[PDB]
């Protein structure tokens, strides 16, 4: 009489799974030509990015987003899409428009939005 056993069902498994294959596709060798910088966290030291810490308050990398997935730390794809768009925005936030890394970020983001938006 009380027992509701109610909840927005799983399916999000199918989301986070689909959110996966995206990233798995995002790591693809064909997209390597512009995905490789974003594979691992930016080495401000090795890259000498003196002010990247003062600006990028919440840096993100594809490797970092990948770990949260395996950790089931993402509630849903919207959380998942946020870290990704968090990754790019930093590329946009830190550097000038005409820079190459932005161009690499954009073509990578283009692949993302297509598969991402075409989730059911
Ligand atoms: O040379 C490399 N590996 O051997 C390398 C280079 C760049 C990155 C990278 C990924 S994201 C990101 C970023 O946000 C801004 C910047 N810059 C802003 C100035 O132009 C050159 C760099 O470096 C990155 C990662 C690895």
């Amino acid at each position: 009489g009380i027992l509701p056993a109610p909840e927005k069902s799983s399916k999000v498994s199918e989301q986070l799974k689909c959110c996966s294959g995206i990233l798995k596709e995002m790591f693809a060798k064909k997209h390597a030509a512009y995905a490789w910088p974003f594979y691992k966290p930016v080495d401000v030291e090795a890259l000498g990015l003196h002010d990247y810490c003062d600006i990028i308050k919440h840096p993100m990398d594809m490797s970092t987003i990948k770990s949260k997935l395996e950790a089931r730390e993402y509630r849903d794809a919207q959380e998942f899409g946020a870290d990704v768009r968090l990754m790019f925005s930093n590329c946009y936030k830190y550097n000038p428009p005409d820079h190459e890394v932005v161009a690499m970020a954009r073509k990578l983001q283009d692949v993302f939005e297509m598969r991402f938006a075409k989730m059911p």
